């Protein structure tokens, strides 16, 4: 339909989905040793966001959703993004407590 990555402005709250950015282009169609097993993998270009849901299985793959797609993401390729919320307190003022 219409829903997907973006479009439906945020109205209510939802489950926490770890955001992971792609470090390099991933092609499970050519990279993967087999296409059949490649289906389980989730392709993504560098700089692409992947709504990761949960942790990674033994293999070490993060199951996330990107571009209205679902599959496995190689924790090796992608990476964790920095926190958006207020950052830690650095150089705490000299003021006395």
């Amino acid at each position: 339909g219409s829903s997907g990555s973006s479009g439906t402005d945020p109205g209510a709250e939802e489950l926490p989905a770890r955001i992971f950015v792609a470090l390099f282009d991933y092609d499970p169609l050519t990279m993967s040793p087999n296409p059949d097993a490649a289906e389980e993998e989730l392709p993504f270009k560098e700089g692409q966001i992947i709504k990761v849901y949960g942790d990674k299985d033994a293999d070490g793959f993060y199951r996330g959703e990107t571009c209205a797609r679902l599959g496995l993401i190689p924790c090796n390729m992608v990476s964790e993004i920095q926190a958006d919320d207020e950052e830690m307190m650095d150089q705490s003022g000299p003021s006395s407590g």
